[PDB]
């Protein structure tokens, strides 16, 4: 079958062929773009992939990248569903192409997707990231890259030639490159590139938006509930120094930065994943160990400052959130929560949960939280306190942090586009009290709900298939819309968006204009006074 | 001669009058002195009981006005006039004034004292709208109303000296409370009984007597309208009020600081006309809602400031009644805030609303004034007019009266006393201010002391029916400790549930919260934010 068959620069590739309920796509899985960082390249930045003779086997998911494994509520599918689902190795530097069946003849579209995980965690190969069904339902070519994770894509020791940091982005941007120069071969047009990411995913998709040797790479970007500018995906240059030089303490090795790395490369892979978790300064959520780094190079200031002083004319974004963006990490360290249970905390959990959801603050600043945050006219309602801690964490990381984004991008020159996903999956597992928790709005913007082995309704298969049209109408033109309701762009002044759910389109205003008015406008005063 | 308009009081024989009320007669003795005039040498100085007098006391008319200024910016309007001095200016002023029912009572009578308001700087007992005629009339009290000095007459303080220690206005009421106690009987008050009652500085005043153990014996209860005195204009430190009265002298000519004895000896050789106006050149900063000359924390009168004394205090026994009206801070915006007339909309822009906080919290670090911008905002319409001109007007009312009286409501509440709390919340047909202005501050006074059922005036009917009913709450609290009559009940105000009534033409309406969330802010955070 001359279909699976594709030449790249680097040699020969042997695809395999995919069934979905609406026909065949083709699949190239497991596709190296870089050398593997082993051995002397743990920590450096990535080489591009030598030239191979022969056929490169391409039709399986290659390893996921070393990473912990979330072992809460083992078994628990709402969990393992973030778990790796291949084995875990330093060689997992691969990324997946889907196309059409058979391969267009013609320049398509292509949607790069990066996965989140908190910098820690994610892969590729997941099922929620399969890209056959967006592929067939709508004619592009869909990429997915695996990038390293943890220390072992992000310890810094700022000013090293050998743990420089940020190299798990510059290994999305090299796939990135990587696409540039061998999509065509698949049909893909190398002009018409859309980055699109969740979470982690779409932090680090802002970041190639803030940094001009990738801005040169692709067209446009999806943000979903994740910015660059939050309080969780950058670090400065002085404490990436630290969890880097604690690290090493935790392994045995001598806190000369070149012996330090030198000695961590003599560790197995597993015991710095045993160890990442307990660099951190104290007892959070939503706070993670190695991220991207604000060295003057990948970004040559804070991404904060950077929106700020970026001129966005001729650029098209896409963001949103999901309803309750906080839910989900409050079982994983905020006393009294519990997802077998109604969570129904007390005033001194609320207020421990707080010191917990908002870390490394003045007291003054928490005391400022706790007052925005309480209803003083139902001080102790447990309901409303686990929902009003749900609101902190949600809002301080994701909500306010898009809201920024989009608020500055629109008013330098960039349309934007706004949504909030309001639909509860039939499937969940969550409890009720979480809503619609973060990150589980990706089933739907894949067409998962499309595969009759799994459990959606009819409804949600109608739904699942207007969002796709959205996202690949986006990726098309730079606009969702079909040319019903229309999906007017975001702006600082009207602060429109739509609401994503069974219902037809609704339009409403401010994404918690009062609630990010405190985090964005005021808050950031109090801690430099 | 007519027996009941003649009493032996301690200091001698006095004569009164008799007024016609539209229910009956009343007997009214206007003009009693109970201090030695506080003029020259006595001038700044705490004030000397009356010495007794032979022959009778003509106490049959309001006697002057303690030397004040006088208000000028809306000359002629009725809604300012009806504040000024309606009798002449003078340093001797000291006068208290009692009605009671015609025939005097047979047994002991509840005793109401009113304390006027007026920001330490102005005021009088004398004003037609705290006639005492009809709820002495209507409810069978008795009203006792004093005349004390403001200004720098009664609060200039040079703290530590002996000839000027502040604070002389409130020894002025406490005197007259004393008086009160050894002289009530005679008219057939009741000493044991006796309910004070005032509004905005008067509510200050009076909460401050409520703090101080030398006035704490001299009442039973307490009435606290629009005012409290722990809010941010009713004391000052000792330090700020040796500063404004040093160069409050410095701008009339003394010395030509030093010594004590030296510069008050000065500045009682100037006429009381130079020193008010002089008085408003001593503010630090252009504001609103902010005076001069007010109680001074000095650890005399009050051993630590209002806060900490009712945090420490012990009120079991002890009842009150405080409130506000609806809108509050809309009558102090005519007064400085850009973009704001009586004879226009006001409808501000957002940069007259952010010049408008900081003239509304003066004294303030920038930061706090960006936190009271955030509370205060509507960031989904930033930049209404119509919206900016109330929350400018909240600003002013919440941070100087609501929360001032919500948080003395809250923390007697919790430490022993039984609290009622209300919200006036009828425009008078009769309001001369504009619409936009709402309910304003100070006008439910006319209400309670029953000036509708005056003739002359013209209140709808419905109003007259409505002062009746809160005659008789206020009565009711006065006798019993309970405004409720012995209809919907007014319930207690408690720190949990915050429950309070509105008062208009319609039945009593409960609701909870004082403004929670926004007080919440100043009481519980801001507190917060200037000491780190
Ligand atoms: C909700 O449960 C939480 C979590 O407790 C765990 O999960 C429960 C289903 C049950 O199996 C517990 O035994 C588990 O430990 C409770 O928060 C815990 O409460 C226990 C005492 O009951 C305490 O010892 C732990 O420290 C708490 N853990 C945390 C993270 O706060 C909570 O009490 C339950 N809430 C209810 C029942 O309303
Ligand atoms: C502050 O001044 C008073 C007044 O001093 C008197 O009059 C002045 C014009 C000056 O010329 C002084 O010499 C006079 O004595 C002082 O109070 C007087 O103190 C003296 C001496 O202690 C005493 O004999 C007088 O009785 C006092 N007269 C009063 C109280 O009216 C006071 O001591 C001065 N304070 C200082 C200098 O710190
Ligand atoms: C509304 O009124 C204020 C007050 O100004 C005075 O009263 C008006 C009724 C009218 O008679 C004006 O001519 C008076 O000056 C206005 O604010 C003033 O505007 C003038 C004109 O530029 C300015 O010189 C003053 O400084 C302003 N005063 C303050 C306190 O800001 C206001 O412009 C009037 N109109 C509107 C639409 O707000
Ligand atoms: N070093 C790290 O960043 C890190 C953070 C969290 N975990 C474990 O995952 C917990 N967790 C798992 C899934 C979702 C949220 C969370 C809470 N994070 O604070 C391991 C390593
Ligand atoms: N003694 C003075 O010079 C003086 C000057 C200004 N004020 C303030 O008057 C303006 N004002 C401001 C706010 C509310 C009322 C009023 C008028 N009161 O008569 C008081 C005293
Ligand atoms: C969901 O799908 C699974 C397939 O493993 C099936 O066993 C289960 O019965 C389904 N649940 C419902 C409610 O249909
Ligand atoms: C991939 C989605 N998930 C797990 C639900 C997360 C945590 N995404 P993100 O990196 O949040 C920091
Ligand atoms: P308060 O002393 N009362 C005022 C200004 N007033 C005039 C309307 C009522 C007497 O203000 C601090």
């Amino acid at each position: 079958d001359a279909e699976l068959l594709v030449t790249v620069r680097g040699g020969r590739l042997r695809g395999i062929r995919l069934k979905t309920p609406g026909g065949p796509v083709s699949a190239f899985l497991g596709i190296p773009f870089a050398e593997p960082p082993m051995g002397p390249r743990r920590f450096l930045p990535p080489e591009p992939k030598q030239p191979w003779s022969g056929v490169v086997d391409a039709t399986t998911f290659q390893s996921v990248c070393y990473q912990y494994v979330d072992t809460l509520y083992p078994g628990f599918e709402g969990t393992e569903m973030w778990n790796p689902n291949r084995e875990l190795s330093e060689d997992c530097l691969y990324l997946n192409v889907w196309t059409p069946y058979p391969r267009p003849t013609s320049p398509t579209p292509v949607l790069v997707w990066i996965y989140g995980g908190g910098f820690y965690s994610g892969a590729s190969s997941l099922d929620v990231y399969d890209g056959r069904f967006l592929v067939q339902a709508e004619r592009t070519v869909l990429v997915s890259m695996n990038y390293r994770v943890g220390a072992f894509g992000f310890l810094a020791l700022p000013g090293s030639r050998e743990a420089p940091g940020n190299v798990g982005l510059l290994d999305q941007r090299l796939a990135l490159q990587w696409v540039q120069e061998n999509v065509a071969a698949f049909g893909g047009d190398p002009t018409s590139v859309t980055l699109f990411g969740e979470s982690a995913g779409a932090a680090s998709v802002g970041m190639h938006l803030l940094s001009p040797p990738s801005r040169g790479l692709f067209h446009r970007a999806v943000l979903q509930s994740g910015a660059p500018n939050g309080p969780w995906a950058t670090v400065g240059m002085g404490e990436a120094r630290r969890r880097a030089t604690q690290l090493a303490h935790l392994v045995g090795c001598p806190p000369n930065d070149t012996e330090l790395v030198a000695c961590l490369r003599t560790r197995p892979a597993q015991v710095l994943v045993n160890h990442e978790w307990h660099v951190l300064p104290q007892e959070s959520v939503f706070r993670f160990s190695f991220v991207p780094v604000v060295d003057g190079d990948f970004l040559s200031d804070t991404p904060e400052a950077l929106i700020n002083a970026g001129d966005f004319h001729g650029l098209q974004v896409l963001v949103g959130v999901v309803k309750d963006e906080g839910s989900y990490f409050l079982v994983y360290g905020a006393p009294g929560f519990s997802k077998d249970n109604e969570s129904l905390i007390s005033r001194a959990e609320f207020l421990a949960g707080v010191r917990v959801g908002v870390p490394q603050v003045s007291d003054l600043a928490a005391e400022a939280v706790v007052l925005h945050y309480t209803d003083w006219l139902h001080p102790e309602d447990p309901a409303r306190l686990r929902e009003a801690l749900s609101d902190v964490v949600g809002d301080h990381n994701v909500v306010c942090p898009v809201a920024q984004l989009a608020g500055r991008l629109a008013a330098q020159g960039a349309r934007v586009y706004a949504y909030v996903f309001e639909h509860r999956a039939s499937t969940l597992s969550w409890p009720l009290w979480m809503g619609v928790p973060h990150g589980y709005e990706i089933e739907f913007i894949f067409g998962i709900p499309l595969d009759p082995s799994r459990n959606y309704t009819a409804e949600e298969k109608i739904f699942a298939q207007r969002l796709m049209r959205y996202w690949a109408n986006f990726a098309r033109t730079g606009d969702p819309n079909e040319p019903a309701p229309q999906w007017p762009p975001y702006t600082a002044g009207a602060q429109q968006y739509v609401s994503l759910d069974l219902r037809p389109l609704e339009v409403r205003r401010g994404l918690r204009a009062q609630a990010c008015a405190f985090w964005n406008r005021f808050l950031p005063k109090l801690l430099s006074a």
